[PDB]
């Protein structure tokens, strides 16, 4: 009952990085619990979403959709400043899933243009999370404008398998899946804004037919394709944290499988095992393991093969390595 | 032999709050009576006034959440007044044989039917009408419930230990289909035979006009907002008998949560946000540790807060600053 | 040594049927031999007589259910007839590397390719064709099926007790996009690549005309009803190669189900629906205790009976009043 004394608490400050990739971090905990410090500025800026040049006025968290991966252990307790510069003209705020109290902390972190805050909390509970912008009564227009991202809470003793073993990852990958609803005008042509306000009306009509324009890894359609492909070698474990704020998506590795997977992304419960794809519900974020075992291109996939390729949402994995003939070889 | 066990006659309470019941077991397995009235009214399920003709058990949508133990026998008297004007029936998911009892109640206006079926597996599960050939029609009507079916021994964790709710709510998602004009504006209808036609091309188009909690858009909002305190253990049921949702405490999580309803799996455990697919009914477990308003939404943002999947709780207590706080 | 490993035929049936196999091996690993013919084809989909230019693998919608044990190696030699029109290639979510093996079974008409791998991994897999640039066309034209990689020592419950099927059913969902013109009818074409375009453009709406069990409306009904007898146990592997489906058999219920089909997990018990997301293949165990007609179905009802999502299953036996019964 009575309370705790956390200016005791060693603090340590963290520098963010963009996705796909993730800031330094250790997978087994070095120190005992700690206070993270996060900063993150809020940036409201146009975004080429696709390869037709079709753009929309992104509000982000850092400048990037999806926002950075946070990356904690459990029992450290989050601290971010959150800022809101005057170039913006909008109100935002922050709903950290893995919170606990006052809508994630989105009644704690409403800020206008101009103003700033700092929110703390404790990550009493391990596994991936999505956090958001969510102002009251605009909440899906926020998130669905790309103010979205995740933070990983691990367990101070890293994964572990369906047996209490070890996983130790190589390497480690962000994939922000986001479901855009572009306005079309009555000719069937992407509307253009010169405000984000401008658009509201046709945003909200655009949202209420349940049908995405587009539906991208990391912000644009081909954004983790070609030099920006994901990259891995044979015999290297890679974790691949997923996320999707607003929409259910179905991950997928063509070529490889999710060898451990926490779908609903928490880790106390045990990892599914050799999936082929996995469910992530919307307002999830989940993680898969993977050891790859051949070289080569692989297309990681939600597996509705329309939102995947017609959509935008599809990426790519460029493996070095040799070929394992026993596995699979084609039969002269 | 059933003619061996007690019998005891149960008072349906309206949703969102559920009839009194004990979670262990407190008698061996029994007859437990249930009374239903279906009845069709129209339904104001908006805030702009938009009304359908609703097809109810119990004059509620959804209808209400009936409680027995696992191994009891379900005994439903369903009567159909003469005041309606369409046939019915009820398809229990928890029941064995006969589609789920639908091929057993077919009533008309002015016939009642008494159904009895032996719940053998322990879980939540979704009860609807289900009329030949009209079956998506009335579902999504709003004619569709849940029942709960206790294990003997109570809930558990993913341990086996204990886990004891001191509050329990039953949330109904319904997926509406309202037909509009050309211009675009709601239709209305003298009878729903009328609706027919339009309800099936409304229905096809796989996109819900509506999406609720409890008949209606803000049904648990304001005064009706689900309450508990900190420290208090609350169960959330949350039934959908159509389409998938994803549930979501704003503020919480799901402590112990079985997705798909079925008790004797172990539950999930740390849910932010958790599938219950079309034609299943869910249930989440939590214990409240901060006080103030949570929303409790479907978390496609679009159908919470948009198309009305969303409601609140209310809860009084004292403010935790170690779990969160605004940093000086 | 693969040159070392006895080699096995296996001749494929049409699905819902699925060719013999033993559930526990009998013998060590074994190199199975497979072959499967593509034939691209007009199909009617539904009462109407709505008309598609199918893409098959071995001419069914879905193709057939391939079936060996962890760590067989299997052998499929896949054929395209000059008779064809469009490349098309094999993608095994079973298999590890070249996009499934994608990459290396590329074939134009009047072309063969030999693929082999090894089943690392245990469970029900879906296969499709991925041709580079037209992955959702070829798929959603129904060219997909599944493959089953048992485990050696045969199916388990979630204790390590054996579960024994005496019969076993392949359901293959399809999620179709008819194109239609400005009066609202479905279009009609001469060859398959006259209607890419449009079927790209129907496609993007993510909004199915069809969805089918076996490849058409009512295809698993009538002379065509699964069947079953009370007292014997039936595995129903189910797939969907694009979108996500919740499968429910009306008036039962799945006693063990691989929601996501893979065995070295447990299975979910006693499930009403449960959820197979697309890109999937699930499997599940029910014991039938009731005679009669179930309908077996995609949860959302509106697919399910409005799009075509439902089948049949006849079961003979005797009624059993203890489960369930008419009162007076
Ligand atoms: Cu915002
Ligand atoms: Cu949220
Ligand atoms: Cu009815
Ligand atoms: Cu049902
Ligand atoms: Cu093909
Ligand atoms: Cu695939």
């Amino acid at each position: 009952a009575a309370p705790v004394d956390i200016s005791t608490l060693p603090r340590v400050k963290v520098d963010l990085v963009k996705p796909p990739f993730v800031h330094a971090h250790d997978q087994v905990a070095k120190t005992g619990p700690r206070v993270v410090e996060f900063t993150m500025t809020i940036e409201e800026k146009k975004l080429v979403i696709d390869r037709e040049g079709t753009e929309i006025h992104a509000m982000t968290f850092n400048g990037s959709v999806p926002g950075p991966l946070m990356v904690v252990h459990e029992n450290d307790y989050v601290e971010l400043r959150l800022i809101n510069p005057d170039t913006n003209t909008l109100l935002h705020n922050i709903d950290f899933h893995a919170a606990t109290g006052a809508l994630g902390g989105g009644a704690l972190t409403q800020v206008n243009p101009g103003e700033e805050t700092t929110l703390r909390f404790k990550a009493t509970k391990p596994g991936v999370f999505v956090y958001h912008c969510a102002p009251e009564g605009m909440v899906p227009w926020h998130v669905t404008s790309g103010m979205n991202g995740a933070i990983m809470v691990l367990p101070r003793d890293g994964l572990k398998d369906e047996k209490g073993q070890p996983l130790t990852y190589d390497k480690i990958y962000y994939v922000g899946e986001q479901d855009f609803y572009v306005p079309k005008d009555e000719a069937g042509n992407y509307k253009k804004y010169e405000t984000p306000g401008e658009a509201y009306e046709d945003a909200v009509k655009a949202m209420r037919t349940l049908t995405p324009t587009h539906i991208v890894f990391n912000g644009a359609v081909g954004a983790l394709t070609g030099d920006h492909a994901l990259t891995a070698a044979v015999g290297e474990r890679v974790l691949v944290v997923h996320s999707q704020a607003n929409r259910d998506t179905r991950p997928h590795l063509i070529g490889g499988h999710g060898d451990y997977v926490w779908a609903t992304g928490k880790f106390r419960n045990p990892p599914d095992l050799d999936q082929e794809t996995w469910l992530i519900p919307g307002g999830t974020a989940g993680a898969a393991f993977y050891t790859f075992r051949q070289p080569g291109v692989y297309a990681y996939v939600n597996h509705n093969l329309i939102e995947a390729f017609e959509l935008g949402a599809a990426g790519h994995f460029k493996v070095t390595g040799e070929w394992n003939d026993d596995l699979m070889t084609s039969v002269v």
